[PDB]
């Protein structure tokens, strides 16, 4: 029972921290504005419907 | 004298208009915010001294 519980608790807790991560779609246009790039840029994805 | 006031007139309408538009200085790096670049650009001058 003590396994069964843990197998448990990583399923809901993996599934927790990509919820909080990521989300549950993906967008076609990602919009970034990090350093060493200027104020503000716009990258497109690879295949943002089939994943 | 009515010639003497009236290119001083022009004179100062175009040293108004010149302080309106441009300023007195050329700095070295521009910001583009127009239709058709994505949101904001910077463009570098040439010469930005010599003039």
């Amino acid at each position: 029972i003590i396994s069964i519980l843990f197998k448990s608790i990583f399923e809901v807790a993996f599934l927790l921290i990509q919820w909080y991560i990521y989300g549950f779609s993906l967008s076609a246009v990602y919009t970034c504005k990090r350093d060493p790039c200027p104020h503000q840029v716009d990258c497109f994805l690879s295949r943002p419907t089939e994943k």
